[PDB]
DNA sequence: GAGGCTTAAT
DNA sequence: TAAGCCTC
DNA sequence: GAGGCTTAAT
DNA sequence: TAAGCCTC
């Protein structure tokens, strides 16, 4: 129910961090996705408004590949390279080879997206997915 | 059919490496093993001949988890952190809070290590390797 | 002949 | 974690 | 308020 | 890849 002081959205608190940022998930996402993209040497054709429509809302964001909640992914306490709590879901780039892009993009945990890395098809991890699905399931997570 | 340097033992040419390595395969690995238990402060109660014994031959070994021998692993032309093509199979911590010991020890390939890392049972990551396998599989790989 | 190294792509 | 390089 | 960063464990 | 820190 609070306003987002990057994007003006109105929004829940779940579509905020629970440290100390004052950008909302899709906001942090979006500004990771784009300098992500240009370091790597990916193309991006998502554009903001684009991405958050395609991003939407914390309730609804599930893995693509294990169907992990994004509440669920929260509470296995990953941390990200900078040493930080993941509390939110990221990008997969189906194709490794091709861009973030509408028609490129699937929404992936972390756990999924570095285990599919460069070596599995989206195909193969699909596949990857459901038996990941089963660990998080075998712990009472969903 | 040539003597190891290091071993003493006589083995077949798929027991080393297609490099410039002098080492085979066994001897290379220990000393692996051997110095990243040291850098890690894992125990290790295997010696260098029971681990030998262990680790067998190339033809005989099959990773743990997703079965493709080494081989088979050697054909996907993996590389390891220095930039090599990796040519044989690795050791699983089982319990990754447990050292490496006989017991705690499964055979693995560099990607089902690298997946399960700290984050799956042995249990789980039999379920994931199933998957892999698949994916294997589906590739003409054994 | 011995053995320290550097660290995927995501 | 993993194979070759480089200094011993 | 904008946006560059560093890089799991195996 | 991903959230907070720190310099603008
Ligand atoms: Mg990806
Ligand atoms: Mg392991
Ligand atoms: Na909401
Ligand atoms: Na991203
Ligand atoms: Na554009
Ligand atoms: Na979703
Ligand atoms: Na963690
Ligand atoms: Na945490
Ligand atoms: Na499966
Ligand atoms: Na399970
Ligand atoms: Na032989
Ligand atoms: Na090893
Ligand atoms: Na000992
Ligand atoms: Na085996
Ligand atoms: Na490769
Ligand atoms: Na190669
Ligand atoms: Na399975
Ligand atoms: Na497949
Ligand atoms: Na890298
Ligand atoms: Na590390
Ligand atoms: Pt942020
Ligand atoms: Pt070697
Ligand atoms: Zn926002
Ligand atoms: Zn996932
Ligand atoms: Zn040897
Ligand atoms: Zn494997």
């Amino acid at each position: 129910m609070t306003q987002c002081p990057r994007c003006q959205r109105n929004l829940a608190a779940d579509e905020f961090y629970a440290g100390s940022s004052k950008m909302c998930k899709g906001c942090m996402t979006w500004q990771n996705l784009s300098y992500n993209a240009n370091k790597e040497g990916h193309a991006n054709t998502f554009t903001k408004a684009t991405f958050l429509a395609w991003y939407g809302l914390s309730a609804q964001r599930h893995c693509g590949y294990c169907g992990i909640s994004e509440a669920g992914f929260t509470s296995l306490h990953r941390t990200n390279p900078r040493g930080y709590h993941i509390q939110c879901l990221g990008v997969d780039r189906s194709d490794s080879f091709e861009g973030y892009s509408p028609q490129n993009a699937r929404l992936a945990c972390f756990i999924c997206n570095r285990i599919k890395s460069n070596i599995f098809s989206a195909s193969e991890m699909d596949v990857l997915g459901e038996a990941i699905s089963k660990a998080w399931h075998g712990r009472g997570i969903a």
